[PDB]
């Protein structure tokens, strides 16, 4: 049986709809209102091979931040309820991926008490219409309900789409190899 | 058969019994004299899978450090005796851990050469009982016996027990990987 | 059916031939006219358990330069022809490995885009007769006909030898991961 | 109807009860196994005007830590029930209290969602036998259960005892006015 | 006939006995309410072949100040005593002793004029229940009765324990040498 | 009977065997197929009295490194050997000696834990056809086997064949103290 874990949320501010397949097979299907973060959404399923299912609605005409928000806190919930009793798992999780001249390292444990550690340097404000201070927004929201102990380090990087891609795709397989069963438990 | 060192040493100053079973199930079994490197041991075992078996009495009234050398050099020596030819394993173990807002990354490679680097700042002299200037001594005596190359790096941290703790959790698991069977091999 | 790539180049200046096998078994069978590189090669095949086969002459009287560059050139071809269509791997490897007091961490991916990252600083000129700016040229060369993205990052080291060679046991270690099957793809 | 939390936790290394009454008369009754913390529950209870139960054992022979931690894990959970659907209360709450030389001032608000601002400076290790690091972690193990946004910050003070103190009089304040009854909602 | 010195004496704070062969065989046989004194008076004995009998009691509950330094006032009278006229010995002591990374040397000279050089950087408060600034202080009180010049110098060390140790060892050794017959006189 | 110590040791890269006589005359009998190396094991032999046998073979057409550590491992563990039960020794050993303008002192312990602190700054990359990044492993290597505690302090020097050279005259003379019989035990 397959670990899937399903969320629906709504605020004034947002609806949001959340479906996450631990042992899937990468199967992206993300609309958020917010094209940046589909992208990275993808990347999250394709990298960490999660079937992903988000949708979201929201008040973008004021800024993406709302929606941001409650998208992550949304996924951080899913992957709780998804993990269950967390028997057997790998629990934590380590990958340093590229993306050409950036590298970004990722750690994790599913440890129940949630932390972020952070220390991204994005060097322009706007990826496409994509406030990049929404980054460190979307993993401290998606920590602070799916209970993770989450660090995030920016070891080389100039290009501000190229830290963030790298990013996603560490912490996907990161978070694959944490949820993943361990053969000797 | 399951691989296991068993090393007895005495000295003026302490008496000391251990058993590693590298290829274990996590059995927890240390009673040192030094409540918190027993609770480090506990961890060895949780998070490296080996079953350790230590017990130790030694001349804690003048202070921790011979009992906590003596236990270490002889886990070194029973790791060494475990190992036996070293044939078809890993050899290498590569592992970044947290505790909370601490990160600690571990590499070894069971090499046959002693050498520890070693870069942890403890930022208080006293975790409980235990003297912190006691850790690198026990990495350090362990190394001696075993004849490992050990890195260990402190990436970011700022409680004691949590830089401490990290280490042994990131520790074991590195020694976890150098030690399992390479399926290549 | 072993993923094998060979290349035969000729130039003014050098005749290389190398054969690799990616599914091998350690195979070292390199003779390039630097002892040096020989070496570092013999380390590429034990340490990612590729099959070897190199053979280069050139105008070393000049200096090794050339032979060293058209080596690496061809090395990164060979293992593009091996990777095929890619269908199925880790793509991305990630591996610190030590040598005594040295360091090295090599993240790579196999990405179809050149990059090098590389930060080494080898404080002597000469390991044997070897040229050490000629290692970073090694890579460079390597990156550009494999199309890989590779990160080589020194986190310790004083001896030359022990730099440059935990260098490729790292590389190695990496680009096994990255060329070995992914169970769920 | 009086706004009661109560929990029951256990765990390997400790067993916890607390009862917390946000409409109390600052009744005081806590015996944690760690003597510094038991002056500080009073302290919440006495300038808070809550009444606080609270009874803990655990393993002190390792250090204070994993109490500390647990209780303060369920004194945020025990906030969380009595809070309920937090309806018609002022929400923030906003104090600075001095204890002579020492000023501290707290701001929080209700808003469930997790986060600790923190500066103390506290300028000795041991208070008494309690380990001066478990103050933050007390408190950021407070806010990670309760969903509380609280900061906390150093504006004077030289002794540890009055730093530490000043800091539990103005958190009970402010928590005092968060909690309680907005006239006007 | 060996030389032999024997002090008792007494104060409002402690109650001392010391006896002292030059000529021994390193027989240790110390017991001053203070167990890493004790440990450390061993070392002098067995590393410098006095036989070494010390009786202590006092009001350590206060700390181990009084003690420790009327120890050590003792030791230098009784060595004083043991000397005699001085004629035919060495007089001058130098040796410079390792302890793993601490590496201590040690000049003297029984000259009949009191001076201490220390300086030593012990970066702990605590050796066990054991003040480190005592350390400077038993080498002055031992000087200021004995009548000698020590130079007491440190020249590598990181742990408190190997640093105070090595130093009572290169101590012990420079006195041995002093005391000793020069063959020529 | 004098005290003898034989290692024959064989590896891919290198054969070697030692004969080392801790009582001997002097005698000088090395043959490592590295010129620089030999002159210093005559040093080692003239000026600690020591006869010394040595004969190595290896890849020293990829550089000296292989050929100098197996011949300090094997040297470590034929004094190891020869020193047996280590009855009797003065066990501690320290010289500081001059070649010119060269200072250099020693002190060592035969403790069984290894150590080496080294501090010289050889001001050139090769002497003769020497790397001098070699000295620095050659006693690395001879602590790891041997056990020996070891401390190599430059207080002086410019030319980089007599810094080399005054330290194995030091070094020599510190093991010829430290293996010598105390007249007292
Ligand atoms: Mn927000
Ligand atoms: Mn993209
Ligand atoms: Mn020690
Ligand atoms: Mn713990
Ligand atoms: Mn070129
Ligand atoms: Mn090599
Ligand atoms: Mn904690
Ligand atoms: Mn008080
Ligand atoms: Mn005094
Ligand atoms: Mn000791
Ligand atoms: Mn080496
Ligand atoms: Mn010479």
């Amino acid at each position: 049986s397959a670990r899937i874990g399903e969320v629906k949320r709504e605020t004034k501010e947002t609806n949001v709809s959340v479906k996450i397949n631990l042992d899937g097979h990468g199967v992206s299907d993300s609309s958020t209102g917010i094209p940046f973060l589909d992208h990275m959404l993808d990347q999250l399923a394709s990298h960490g091979l999660f079937d992903v299912h988000v949708r979201a609605t929201g008040d973008t005409h004021i800024d993406d931040h709302h929606t941001n928000e409650d998208v992550a806190l949304a996924i951080g919930t899913a992957l709780l309820k998804a993990l269950g009793e967390r028997k057997g798992i790998n629990r934590f999780g380590d990958f340093t991926a590229p993306l050409d001249e950036a590298l970004i390292h990722v750690s994790l444990d599913l440890s129940g008490r949630p932390y972020l550690g952070y220390n991204l340097e994005i060097p322009t404000q706007r990826v496409g219409t994509y406030d990049t201070q929404l980054v460190e927004h979307f993993f401290q929201s998606l920590v602070n309900t799916s209970g993770m102990t989450l660090h995030i380090r920016q070891l080389a990087g100039k290009n501000s789409h190229h830290i963030i891609e790298a990013t996603f795709k560490a912490f996907a397989r990161a978070l694959r190899q944490a949820t993943e069963s361990d053969p000797r438990r």
